[PDB]
């Protein structure tokens, strides 16, 4: 029978670690088999007044009693678990809904630890990509280091995993926040119990109030996109700019390759003329003493003429 | 006169297979000759109390009391259908719609197949994707394997058609959605006996049944979005840096080139110098003895420091 | 005055063909001027009870009792106007609108003919396309054939064109179908005698059907968009791939011309020494006998040594 | 003070033009100083029962008794105004609103003008772009004419802002035409005097006139904006074809190099050794008379041999 | 205790600047600790009916009595604050909000700066860019400035997040104007005493003046996002002409070399014969005077016509 590692925090915040089989954890929670398959990412829905959230690999159970964990081991959140939540939900934490239900708290504490990943995963990619892309378009580099191509291809994978995260992320908070009835739903102390909180209610509005936290963390995410979206532009600005270096560089060393090749081929040329009159052949100029000085100052004098003018005629031809 | 090869499945399960002419059909199941055409890929419409379904290959008709699929043969479709369909609609399938009438088993039943399909077929692109890229961003490669571009480039266009077969599977899902016309129109037995079902359904609302079943067929066809999104990006992304180390290792063959290029110039000029005091003809300078051991050593000498000078040259062009 | 080349098909499918003054036209259909002005290429509208129809090349103005085809000469649509026309309107035509009003019929042929001709266009070019990237993407090709090239833009060019066009005609379908006053405003037999179809309606709904037959032509609409899309992002992957594969074959290229540098100048050094040791000069080498096998001996090892030294040295700057 | 540049034309089609300070048009016309202020390209408002309009260089402002246009001098406007508009407003012009008020008059005569201005952007663009692509993409060119380069950029640069200019008029359009505020508030004659019109609008709604020629004006800015895109699209097209096209060219030149180098490597080693074999030594072959015959033919066919095999070696390596 | 840097101006226009803890600034304007943490960037919102703007490094809180700026100092906010906003506020200032009450002028006082701050970045960009892209696409360089390319790649990513800003700017400004229930929110002074304002609103409507702000200033960052998009498209097309022209240039050079090398293999070829016929060898042609002259002569000649027919060839190949 599959079980469910469950770690459950009450509105006193003490913790509780233990393992429950599915079927009594479905029992328990007045919920279907249906509803903890937990088979989305990010995704936030409301059964049977109970709030089912998962981001990735956090899965929680919100009630208007307690918050549970679901499948929490080898995941590196002990740390976060058993160290920030019972502070954040039954202390001196940072979380601004203290008079508000604890299931304020809860979906608090949840989308903050959420919004504090993604910040994290966007505050180790960025100086990386930063110093990669500063290394990489340096104007001074013939060539490029493709150990750091490597390096830049790898933080690009993950930026855009971060960036589709980000993005399911604001999708998810904006479609609550656009219906009504999802705020309304989201309110799960308010509708455990109407008669009670129809004049527990001293004039404040539990709608009113989840609606602005989900607005805040779905501005906190719209920032988190907006420099993710930032980043990868400057990505692929960066990439124009080394194709544009690697492209210059060349017609650069093609330009010198040019030029030492018509000083080649003109000294080439008169090496022709000099070997064709210094082959083992009876002539008529041997006798002569002139003729060897004339014929070797020409030869250089030649190769220096045409080398010129293939060099002046390589700069018509550029403009 | 044309014919349909049909394969019933009641709401016990019992799978029958036959063929009958369309006219029959359309007699059959109250329907015009225009409801079953089946010319939209992905098309879910609702038609005198009949769900009417295509999902490519898949064409399903589901009334209240059993649900047809048409044209399956030579579709490899039998094993599906004879072993998954009988358990998943009257035995211990993974269906949740047990409680739930029988057009809801079918829906589910039919939307798992598809998501399944589309699941295993990116589920077969990715890792053929991820090798190749794999192999073919390595660094240390001068060249690309050109099979393996061959390779990509078709697994880059089955890669869009299942981009496009999640896309338009989403968009009819999120169309059906969105009405709730279309909604109450899917709960064909709820429509087929309105007065009993008035009284037979004890507080459970199918409309919100069928509206969950469709928000978590559309999260997974989502979340398969994502994904194929995230693999066309980073396929691209891949493409970008191949072209970086390409123009790389370009440039560092053109610099070898060209510095071996100034060498075989500096070597070439004072071959001249060599060829021309070295020719068939009378001169001043036979007699002495130093004067070919100095012009020897002057050559090599020369050609040396004017390579050397050649190389600071290149140096200080490219920075 | 300007005159109108009018078909005109009636109920009973007789076609006549004739041409009338615009102002005698406008008096007959109880139009305007501005009505019949034709400047919006794919726009339906309803004017004085009149649906008037542009798609392209093909104008035409939809009444209670007629269909108008105007400006049909010199575009090829002899042969479908009067060969189809009245089979699809009085026949046995493929339409499905028969028991429906004449103009359910006349938009039906008229959306069906258009239908097919984007249906052909995009049937003519997906083979040339595909057949050209083939040709294209061989990765055994040095080069590209540039003709295959040239047919490739203007085929390109050509798909551009029918997915604009495509996404015209999806446009104008939605926004009739989004707004239910233009879906009852296309039942031009219904308002044309409110009185009498209020009673001639046996409970048939005609803004139900209008939108059904303008839902199918618009889903095959976009599946003939969503076709286009995928020819033009496979058409772009295409163009990739074969920027990758001329990057490797240039790299490819430029290595051999690397390593026969490096040989040559190798070979170059050597025959420096041999043409030094070799010049018209006394020197006190002659005498001696296995000075001259010694030498060239010496040369041609070196040349081979050093080789060796400089294709190491490349396979080191390669990795 | 400041003063504005004022032509009117009342509802006889009359024209005056004459300067009037700020503050006493702001008077004459009902409005405040902030109305007038023009800060906005391409703003359609409705403030004090009067039409502000500006169009880029045009600033208008329609009452219901005459037109203004502001800021005339020195835009070529001379012509347009005193030739057109008299004509347009008070003639037999191409205006198909006579019958309705003045308002609609001046609206139509003001969009027919921008979207004149438009189509004569956009016909003076699209042959220039055409000729310029069709010059630059020619298969047998080995390099591109830069001069035509540098033309296409501009007319591109132009081309976008054409897109913006057009992009903006839509959205202008199509803002107003959404909310029927917006045309109710466009009749300035119905509102002016509402008891007058109350009786004076004899069935005919100024509303739908509004709607109909907003319609029509903006059906003609898509089209252009469609036609816009298609040259856009063209244009990339294209330059992703000169892409290939010189990269061909490249690999074919590089190819040629090859051959042409393996060919000059094979004759420079057997000159190696000839040039070894040939060098002021004493030797025990120089006595013999075929050996002389024998090396330089070995030289010429093992120079021939080694070619051909670097050319087969070149095959295989290119597949 | 955290504290803020306040400056407060009162409906006078009087300049207040002091320090004030946290808890009490809370206490003073009726607010919560989590509404003024200024957690994001461009947000305004409306909480216990006070306006708390954040326009990056600006946070701003607006009462119905008096505007507070908080953290103002190390911002390069003294100039303006101290010399703009009392002006602006109760004085000549170009504001067009005197006879509204205060939160008008400090809502246009706040808005207007944030645009001039983005219209200043934008018409520093611009020159810049358009300078660096007018210097780099220049058709006779045959490489481009580096330096340059950095300078441009900066002005680009300065671009981005300028055209962020933008972005938000207008996602912010929409979102209060789409939803009516926020325009009403933001008249603080209405709503402060309903029933003062019940009378003393003399048939002025403050949520029709606030929307009509809050229009015009979204059109000045609608232009302003329009302008910039412009600017990066320029960008992209100049990028594609730098690439171009690089690809022509290195054609060229590429051309001259191959016709250069392709003179080399002749002039080589026909000099591996003369070397062949010039070894220190006995021949049976040392005899002959016409021999040697011949020799040369037909070496020179078809030196010169190989080099001919080979640059044929090449003219046949590149067609
Ligand atoms: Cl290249
Ligand atoms: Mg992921
Ligand atoms: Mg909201
Ligand atoms: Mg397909
Ligand atoms: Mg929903
Ligand atoms: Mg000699
Ligand atoms: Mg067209
Ligand atoms: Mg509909
Ligand atoms: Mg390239
Ligand atoms: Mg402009
Ligand atoms: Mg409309
Ligand atoms: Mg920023
Ligand atoms: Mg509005």
């Amino acid at each position: 029978a599959p079980v469910f590692t469950v770690t459950k925090f009450d509105k006193q915040g003490n913790v509780t670690s233990f393992e429950r089989k599915k079927t009594e954890l479905y029992q328990e929670l007045g919920l279907q088999a249906r509803d903890l398959r937990f088979q989305h990412v990010m995704s936030i829905t409301v059964r049977n007044n109970r709030i089912i959230m998962r981001m990735e690999y956090l899965k929680a159970v919100i009630t208007p009693e307690c918050l549970l964990i679901l499948d929490y081991r080898n995941l590196n959140l002990e740390q976060w678990l058993f160290r920030e939540l019972p502070s954040q939900l039954s202390g001196e934490g940072q979380l601004v809904t203290y008079p508000l239900p604890f299931e304020f708290r809860a979906i608090e504490a949840l989308l903050q630890y959420w919004i504090n990943t993604l910040q994290g995963k966007l505050s180790i990619l960025q100086p990386l990509i930063l110093e990669t892309l500063d290394a990489l378009v340096d104007p001074k580099h013939s060539s490029v280091d493709r150990s750091k191509l490597h390096i830049l291809l790898q933080n690009g994978k993950s930026l855009s995993e971060l960036e589709t995260d980000i993005k399911i992320f604001k999708e998810s908070i904006l479609e609550i926040l656009d219906e009504e009835e999802l705020l309304e739903e989201l309110c799960v102390s308010k509708w455990s119990d109407p008669q009670v909180f129809e004049k527990s209610s001293a004039g404040i509005d539990h709608a009113e109030e989840m609606e602005l936290l989900l607005e805040n963390y779905y501005r906190l995410a719209d920032d988190l996109s907006n420099a993710a979206r930032e980043l990868r532009v400057l990505i692929d600005d960066s990439q124009s700019i080394i194709f544009i270096n690697l492209d210059s560089h060349r017609n650069v060393m093609m330009r010198l390759n040019l030029q030492l090749t018509m000083g080649t081929f003109s000294l080439s040329l008169f090496g022709l003329m000099g070997v064709a009159f210094g082959m083992n052949l009876e002539s008529s100029l041997e006798e002569d003493h002139r003729i060897f000085w004339l014929i070797t100052g020409i030869m250089f004098m030649g190769s220096g003429l045409i080398w010129r003018r293939l060099l002046s005629f390589l700069g018509r031809q550029l403009e």
